[PDB]
């Protein structure tokens, strides 16, 4: 037997309960195990969108040994800090994709990826802990992605790409690719505006906005 | 029995009526239903893409007392002068979507949204009459669409966004999410241009291009 | 009896394997058929991503009558020679597309097309010789596509725009419609970049970057 959830349960986690769903219902094809949502704003358990929503004391309280959890908040310094937890506890992180969502061959994905509809994650790629792709986003071929990193919406992540740990990248922002000989680098907790066209490296905690990208 | 159509033969149209054959052959399950186009530049009925096309006079002429319609005209104002013809000779607006067009949790859309393929309507989202979501569009979470409200291609409009009535949203923009306490408003027949991005309220009536998005 | 190829091992043609087996295997139901990838890089055969990858003079000593092959090269210049070549050693070109790949009425594409996952190709359309539609891309209703055309991912080509032989379209460019009285068009070899919003006709040669689109 086994117990499911997506933690989170404001709008990075009630739009991803739905492809939860898909992961579990028809990928895993488990029509059994239930799913809640954990949110730690919640004293009292509720209902959200017809599923039970409970904290995380509560979670734990729950007499299985077999718990699997999403992570479905955005913000990646909350998204590690509950990972580590969760592992400390030992609880499952859990990789959800949707049935759009393509994965291509030899792609590495470390567990707890929340990959939304219509991703695409192409050919050779490695991507680290608790990746956020959000709907349309795409991590090309020969790109290495660290740990937390987190993609807005119709993400284009093109070909041969480093994105170091905790970097974001906003809604429709556009990256050149690399070359094998010189990945493009996106550097450690950068952000990349919405809409943003990068056609150069990216420094460490760097915020770059515009087309072509400038500092901000 | 049934009569379906797709107000509109010109491009808007043509790339909506295999659309309105997923909806109706698919996901109603419906192989019998005849399907039209109605275009009023018509004089004499002609073939447009092997679908018989009349104009609306010749439409309302058919014996049927279960008519259905998808307008398929973008330009909202045409869209709403339609809508009230159709209601007033009682002939049914129709929503059509796409196979591959994604609808999450508690979703409400009224009658006669064109649902685009590619197109996610995520959670919590209140759609008004005649919606135009073009392809890849998407509305998340907790979003308010009014009345006759259009999307080009490609329109990312984030979460906590009202869109009043009459806007156009054009190919490829980006609209900034909202939160909970201040929803990021685009006023009543605003134009957002092609590529802008958007990030912050947009005033009725006001056309915006660029990015950042300006007053044109 | 039939032996299908990848022309390009690089990053293009290992994001277009899995769409030339989606081709291969479900819409044309052929699991008899070997599929290897074409190099002319190497000298001795090698795997790559567990198919087998041949130089072309290895590809043209296999003993079959019946071979198939789509150019997985980006550039244009290139994928024209390999076309010439493979015609005159009475190699055909194969069209691939994926099963998210959406083609709708009265559409014309010339054979050797790579047509990536979640592409759209709308009503009455045509393209020439091994035009290359990159993930997520559209072309609209009305369009003329001329041959080796290239598109990067995500570029949202409109209604009635008219692109000429050898053009490029760069990651996420958007194209603003023509009418039925004056098509938009891209000239021959133009280079639209990434992120570019085309709102006039680029001259054959041009190179056009930003938003709003200017000479570079
Ligand atoms: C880039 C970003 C991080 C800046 O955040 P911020 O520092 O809070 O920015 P502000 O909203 O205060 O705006 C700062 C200024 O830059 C502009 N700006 C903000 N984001 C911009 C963007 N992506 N492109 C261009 N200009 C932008 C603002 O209009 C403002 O201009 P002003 O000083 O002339 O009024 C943010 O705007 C962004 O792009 N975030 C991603 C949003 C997103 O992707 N949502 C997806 C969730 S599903
Ligand atoms: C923004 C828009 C409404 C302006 O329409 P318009 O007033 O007829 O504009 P014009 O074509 O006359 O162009 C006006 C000027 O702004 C520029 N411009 C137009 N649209 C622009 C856009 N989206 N972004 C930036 N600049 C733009 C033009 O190049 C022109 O510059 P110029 O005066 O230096 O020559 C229109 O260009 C647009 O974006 N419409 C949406 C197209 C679309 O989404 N198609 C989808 C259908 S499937
Ligand atoms: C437009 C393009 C062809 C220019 O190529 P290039 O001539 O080699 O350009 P460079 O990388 O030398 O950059 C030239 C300058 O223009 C800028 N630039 C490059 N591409 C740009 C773009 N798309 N938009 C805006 N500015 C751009 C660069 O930042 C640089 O600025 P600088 O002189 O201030 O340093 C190229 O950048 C491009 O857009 N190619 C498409 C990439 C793509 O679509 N990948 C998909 C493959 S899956
Ligand atoms: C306001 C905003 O920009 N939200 C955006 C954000 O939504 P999130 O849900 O990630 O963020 P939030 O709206 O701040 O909500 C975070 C949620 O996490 C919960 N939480 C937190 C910490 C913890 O230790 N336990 C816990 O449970 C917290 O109680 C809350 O319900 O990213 C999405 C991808 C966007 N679509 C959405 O618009
Ligand atoms: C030229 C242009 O920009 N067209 C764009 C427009 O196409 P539409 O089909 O909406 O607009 P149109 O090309 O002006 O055609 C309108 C059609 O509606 C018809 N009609 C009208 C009024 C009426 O009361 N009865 C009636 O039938 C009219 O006869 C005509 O065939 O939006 C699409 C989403 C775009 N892809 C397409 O490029
Ligand atoms: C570096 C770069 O920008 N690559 C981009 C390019 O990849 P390509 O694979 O088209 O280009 P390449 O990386 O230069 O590789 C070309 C390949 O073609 C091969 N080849 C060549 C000639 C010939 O006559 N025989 C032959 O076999 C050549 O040996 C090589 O393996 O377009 C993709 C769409 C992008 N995703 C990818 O990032
Ligand atoms: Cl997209």
């Amino acid at each position: 037997s086994k117990v499911f959830a997506v933690y989170g349960a404001s709008g990075c986690g009630r739009s991803l309960m739905p492809v939860a769903n898909e992961q579990l219902r028809i990928l895993e094809g488990d029509t059994d195990s239930q799913i809640v949502f954990i949110d730690d704003a919640l004293d009292d358990n509720i209902t959200v969108n017809g599923y039970t929503a409970m904290n995380y004391t509560k979670f734990k309280s729950i007499k299985n040994d077999d718990k699997f959890v999403l992570i479905a908040i955005a913000n990646s310094s909350i998204r590690q800090k509950i990972a580590d937890k969760l592992v400390k506890d030992g609880i499952s992180l859990w990789t959800v994709q949707g049935m759009t969502t393509l994965i291509m061959d030899e792609v590495s994905i470390d567990a707890g990826a929340a990959l939304s509809p219509f991703v695409t994650i192409a050919a050779n790629v490695t991507i680290g802990k608790c990746f956020h792709a959000n709907l349309y986003s795409y991590v090309e071929h020969d790109c290495i992605i660290g740990d937390y990193v987190t993609f807005a919406p119709r993400v284009s992540c093109n070909g041969n790409i480093h994105i170091h740990d905790h970097a974001y990248i906003g809604t429709g922002a556009v990256i050149k690719q690399g070359t094998p000989d010189k990945p493009l680098i996106i550097g450690k907790g950068a952000i990349v505006g919405m809409g943003a066209v990068v056609t150069k490296e990216v420094p460490a905690g760097a915020v770059v906005i515009g087309n072509p990208a400038r500092l901000l």
